[PDB]
């Protein structure tokens, strides 16, 4: 089958392990672990990165035969095309190439904080900026069952993500969109999703490593 | 013609200032000044930010038409797409894929370096990990014009301004990757390229705002 590695957490990774069973796609995984503190050992990952033939090696990673894919957009960009969950029109893909990216600055935003040995004291400033980058997200998406319009694609397996992530740093920051509590909700409701929730294999928590300051056990 | 908006230096802004002039495309640059220390005044920006029309808005965009986009890597696509600077195969695709954001990567590297306080003393370290970077692309690359294959495409003018501010940081850095000095060349060597690097409109440098401890001015 097809191999995908990454740490033994959610990370950045939701949105392939989403993907990959939403396709019925036949997968293993390899999840490695690291160590807990002070020496957060990395040894799993680190005594195979420069064997398993990866261009650029890095987590994560999908093996899919002969194709060794790294970077988390390009592995969901491959993974798109072979299902054909690209944009299909040119307002399609313009809409999807600006969500990947966004996803990937308002994900790098959490991550900055979540990791600063000052998080509680930076806290406060962090959630004042929540209510715009919800509001963005809601305008965009406006009325649209999808975030690239009419059809599923490989973005909304971004934006499910990180909506879910900030939801689950601030419960209370989709209460004024209720576009976005919909989306929530109606990505769930997918068969394929709804399914993979209950498995074995859905891991939704902790969202970070053992080095971050919020949701790292 | 279409409209560019960036601040008034290089950062991340470069390959579409190339590629716009490689296409022969019809365009203006608002070129944004911040003020200088101590407050770094953005205003200039700050007072049209939510006045463009823009669905996320940011810097750089581009206006063309009714189109208007923001996220580099999304306004990079865009023009590729427009000029049919895309990988044609599979193999391109991916290619193009694992490029685009490995190079995102390695400038969020050299941007943290670079806005760190004690960057005087991170450097050195940061120096010893250059020929490893440097070495992935060398091999990546190969004997192949171009990386993703037979034609210039986009993710050419990304890798060649990362490779570029990577030359000047540590302008010995490409002395053991001869493919990659030759690739600097070649992409230099582009008509419209040497052209427009010996214009009124280049800005090679600085790369970074009065903010940064390098380039900054
Ligand atoms: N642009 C690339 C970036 C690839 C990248 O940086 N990989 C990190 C893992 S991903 C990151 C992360 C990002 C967000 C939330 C959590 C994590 C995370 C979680 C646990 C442990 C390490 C992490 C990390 O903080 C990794 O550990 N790399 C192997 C290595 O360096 O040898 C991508 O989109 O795919
Ligand atoms: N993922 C996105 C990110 C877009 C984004 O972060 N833009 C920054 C400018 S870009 C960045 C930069 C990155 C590399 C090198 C230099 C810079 C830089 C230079 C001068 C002044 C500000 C900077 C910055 O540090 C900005 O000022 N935004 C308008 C605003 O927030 O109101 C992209 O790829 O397009």
């Amino acid at each position: 089958p097809m191999i995908l590695g990454y740490w033994n957490v959610r990370g950045l990774t939701h949105p392939i392990r989403l993907l990959l069973e939403y396709t019925d796609s036949s997968y293993e995984e390899k999840r490695y672990a690291m160590g807990d503190a002070p020496d957060y050992d990395r040894s799993q990952w680190l005594n195979e990165k420069f064997k398993l033939g990866l261009d650029f090696p890095n987590l994560p990673y999908l093996i899919d035969g002969s194709r060794k894919i790294t970077q988390s957009n390009a592995i969901m960009r491959y993974l798109a095309r072979k299902h054909h969950l690209c944009g299909e029109t040119e307002e399609e893909r313009i809409r999807a190439d600006i969500v990947e990216n966004q996803v990937m600055d308002n994900r790098m935003q959490l991550i900055m904080l979540c990791y600063n040995p000052d998080f509680e004291k930076q806290k406060p400033e962090f959630l004042k900026t929540i209510p715009e980058k919800m509001k963005l997200y809601s305008e965009f998406l406006g009325k649209r069952p999808w975030f690239a319009g009419d059809k599923v694609t490989y973005v909304d397996f971004l934006a499910y993500d990180i909506l879910d992530q900030y939801h689950i740093f601030e419960p209370k920051c989709l209460d004024a969109f209720p576009n976005l509590k919909d989306f929530l909700a109606r990505f769930e409701g997918l068969k394929k999703i709804s399914a993979y929730m209950k498995s074995s294999r859905y891991l939704s928590t902790p969202i970070f490593s053992k080095l971050a300051q919020w949701s790292n056990k």
